[PDB]
């Protein structure tokens, strides 16, 4: 939910398109 580079999300994470916390292969669990 908190997103950093360890989240596998965008940095900073823009909430929408850069938020691969869903359908995520990079990372989403507790991210
Ligand atoms: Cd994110
Ligand atoms: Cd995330």
């Amino acid at each position: 939910a908190g997103c950093d580079d360890k989240c596998g999300c965008a940095v900073p994470c823009p909430g929408g398109t850069g938020c691969r916390c869903t359908s995520a292969r990079s990372g989403g669990a507790a991210g």
